[PDB]
């Protein structure tokens, strides 16, 4: 069988946590008063659920409602444990109330309201130092919540939210978060396809914090090459093939030997034979401007089969890429 894996980092934290802390099914809600808020306008639908601008009226602070699709009742108690651990660490989305509808028995996460600058002006107006700027805060992001003994395993653009004019950025989405655990085998059927770890791509399961720093290098690469996705797979398979066709076979096949994977019979006629390539081929008159050595070196170090060779969130962090940031804060 498969050869086993911890992290490198973080390995045991939740192992001297009290139970409770990472024991998501024994934890008991504590509801909220779904009266002291009125829906305003709905702002998007997503998959597991519907999200509205409301206002609570015990005091007239604007606030952001996720109203629960059907889940079961383990998932949302993971989710909102998640959170709840998570609250005051830097750039998390902030739970601020549980409340259920008495009637339809509906479940629903109350937020802090951020604002989203418009997608449109904002990807015109970018700019390097930007992007190193909001990177470096989701890396504030991961770091901690690695840290705390989580894993996000959903990490893309559509869970960064950017208020551009107050510098301020949020991780969201914490739906599908789990606690790491060493020895542990999770579901490797998570995350988007176009940000979906090797790991995941090929079945293996004990998988940890890393794969976060992979879908964050999906995110770097698209943005400084301002190709989005830029793994577009077309299916499960087609996306490890797109991966292979520029990191190439060779270091895949060497990590599928060094964990002992067997490898689905179909991936051995799709995948062929590739060379690793140079980030170059990427760069082009209209991208040039966020693309440098450091962009290229840093991007370089997130996006490895083996997601023990990737970088940490702190060692990312420490990443020449990132000089100029850090030297202003
Ligand atoms: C508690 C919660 N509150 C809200 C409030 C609104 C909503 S929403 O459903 O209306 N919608 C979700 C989708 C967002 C778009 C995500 N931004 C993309 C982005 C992300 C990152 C970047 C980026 C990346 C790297 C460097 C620079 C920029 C860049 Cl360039 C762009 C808009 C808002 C859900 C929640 S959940």
């Amino acid at each position: 069988g498969p050869v086993p894996s911890r992290a490198r980092v973080y390995t045991d934290v939740n192992t001297h946590r009290p139970r409770e802390y990472w024991d998501y099914e024994s934890h008991v809600v504590e509801w909220g008063n779904q009266d002291d808020y009125q829906l305003v306008r709905k702002l998007g639908r997503g998959k597991y659920s519907e999200v509205f601008e409301a206002i609570n009226i015990t005091n007239n602070e604007k606030v952001v409602v996720k109203i629960l699709k059907p889940v079961k009742k383990k998932k949302i108690k993971r989710e909102i444990k998640i959170l709840e651990n998570l609250r005051g660490g830097p750039n998390i989305i902030t739970l601020a109330d549980i409340v259920k509808d008495p009637v339809s028995r509906t479940p629903a996460l109350v937020f802090e309201h951020v604002n989203n600058t418009d997608f449109k002006q904002l990807y015109q107006t970018l700019t390097d130092y930007d992007i190193r700027f909001y990177m470096y805060e989701i890396l504030k992001a991961l770091d901690y919540c690695h840290s705390m003994g989580i894993m996000h395993r959903d990490v893309k653009p559509h869970n960064v939210m950017i208020d551009h004019e107050h510098r301020k950025l949020r991780l969201i989405d914490w739906g599908l978060a789990e606690f790491y655990h060493p020895g542990q085998e999770y579901n490797v059927r998570v995350a988007s396809r176009y940000f979906k770890g090797p790991e995941l791509l090929v079945d293996y399961q004990m998988y940890d914090y890393s794969l976060d720093m992979w879908s964050l290098g999906c995110m770097l690469a698209s943005m400084i090459f301002r190709k989005e996705p830029f793994f577009h797979g077309h299916d499960n398979y087609d996306q490890l093939v797109r991966i292979a066709k520029v990191l190439g076979t060779e270091d895949l096949y060497d990590y599928i030997d060094k964990y002992n994977i067997e490898l689905d019979p179909r991936f051995n006629d799709i995948l062929g034979r590739h060379s690793r390539k140079r980030w170059e081929r990427f760069v082009h008159s209209e991208n040039q401007h966020l693309v440098s050595p450091e962009a290229l070196d840093f991007l370089d170090k997130l996006l490895r089969y083996d997601h023990q060779s990737r970088l940490t969130a702190r060692e990312a962090m420490e990443h020449p890429y990132f000089y100029t940031v850090v030297k202003d804060q």
